[PDB]
């Protein structure tokens, strides 16, 4: 409890492509790059020489593989990704020392899932079964990992931004990673890490919102997403009081839609031109919330890969959403996050790693009264 070192800095990225950590795979052991995701809950890894892909996982070569005989259609927005299901024997070398027979599908046909150019080859999603495909029936990993050994039914998340890097302990808490003291959010429901924002404040300005349109039609919260994402509704009025705030330098309309990037020359980035953003939570107790703040430093997303340019170049990485709030990496990059399924609540505290400056942190406040905060939820 409370030390876990062999696993503090598993975790490795690129900006706005996620974080990934090694697993290995059947027997003898394949290792693979794998992107950690707590927006799905499939351990779904690519299993065909797509050009894309460092490596794949080649079911023939392990004498542990099971088939399950069963195929796996998966379709989202312009896209989709097939495969077919078993179980094999699964370890993470820089997690517990344990192994386990989880459920694997083997991706043999997709569009645009992977990416051209990344170091990760599949997705561990360690949400709830309630969303797992073809259907809840198909145990998660995590739920395996419990199942079969000791490791205590919790896992921890220090995203790190900016090549990013984080660390993922499995089974417990690293109090090394946080300062200050843990606040505890209930886990509304148990298919998404589904949460529920109280108030949202910028610059300490309420926007003074039914609460309901904070969660509509979910809120959650999603290492696998980069940006923050909110309900249109919300956004709509989160940009207009962010546009206010900073209203001392003008930028393209374009730019707060994320249809184009903002630049400076280097070293002159002006960070205080822009607004905290404060979203209150809600607390363990009855009429109790707390409040997590980030900086422009979590919502402008250092871009890189630009030939038009040669400056400091930042996209907008706050966005519109028809599915509601999602916590990407834009929120968890200011926080320690922990994942406390044993209790059914998400622990947030600032995290020792955060991006900042002199004058302004990331910050985990508590406990404020709020009242009717059960209204805030949408059915
Ligand atoms: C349909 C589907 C979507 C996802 C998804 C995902 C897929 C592929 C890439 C990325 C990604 C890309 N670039 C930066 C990042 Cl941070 C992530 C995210 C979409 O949303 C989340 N949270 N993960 C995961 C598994 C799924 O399979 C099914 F089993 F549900
Ligand atoms: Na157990
Ligand atoms: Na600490």
């Amino acid at each position: 409890r409370g030390s876990f070192v062999e696993m503090v800095d598993n975790l490795r990225g690129k900006s706005g492509q996620g974080y990934y950590v090694e697993m290995t795979v059947g027997s003898p052991p394949q290792t693979l790059n794998i992107l950690v995701d707590t927006g799905s809950s499939n351990f779904a890894v690519g299993a065909a020489p797509h050009p894309f892909l460092h490596r794949y996982y080649q079911r023939q070569l392990s004498s542990t593989y099971r088939d399950l005989r069963k195929g796996v259609y998966v379709p989202y927005t312009q896209g989709k990704w097939e495969g077919e299901l078993g179980t094999d024997l699964v370890s993470i070398p820089h997690g517990p020392n344990v192994t386990v027979r989880a459920n694997i599908a083997a991706i043999t046909e997709s569009d645009k899932f992977f990416i051209n150019g990344s170091n990760w080859e599949g997705i561990l999603g360690l949400a709830y079964a309630e969303i797992a495909r073809p259907d809840d029936s198909l145990e998660p990993f995590f739920d395996s990992l419990v199942k079969q050994t000791h490791v205590p039914n919790l896992f921890s998340l220090q995203l790190c931004g900016a090549s990013v890097g984080g660390s993922m302990i499995i089974g417990g808490i690293d109090h090394s990673l946080y300062t200050g003291s843990l606040w505890y959010t209930p886990i509304r429901r148990e298919w998404y890490y589904e949460v529920i924002i109280v108030r949202v404040e910028i610059n300490g300005q309420d926007l003074k919102m039914d609460c309901k349109e904070y969660n509509y039609d979910k809120s959650i919260v999603d290492s696998g997403t980069t940006n923050l994402r909110l309900p249109k509704k919300v956004f709509e009025a989160a940009v207009a009081s962010i546009k206010a705030a900073s209203s001392t330098e003008k930028f393209p309309d374009g730019f707060w839609l994320g249809e184009q990037l903002v630049c400076w020359q280097a070293g002159t980035t002006p960070w205080n031109i822009f607004p905290v953003i404060s979203l209150y939570l809600m607390g363990e107790v009855t009429n109790q919330s707390f409040r997590i703040t980030i900086l422009p430093q979590q919502y402008l997303r250092p871009v890189e890969d630009v030939a038009t340019s040669q400056d400091d170049c930042y996209k907008f990485a706050i966005s519109q959403s028809s599915t509601g709030t999602v916590m990407g990496a834009v929120i968890m990059e200011g926080f320690y996050v922990v994942f406390d399924r044993a209790r059914k609540r998400i622990g947030f505290a600032v995290s020792a790693c955060h991006v900042h400056d002199e004058f302004r942190t990331a910050a985990v406040e508590g406990p404020f009264v709020t009242l009717d905060m059960e209204d805030c939820g949408y059915n």
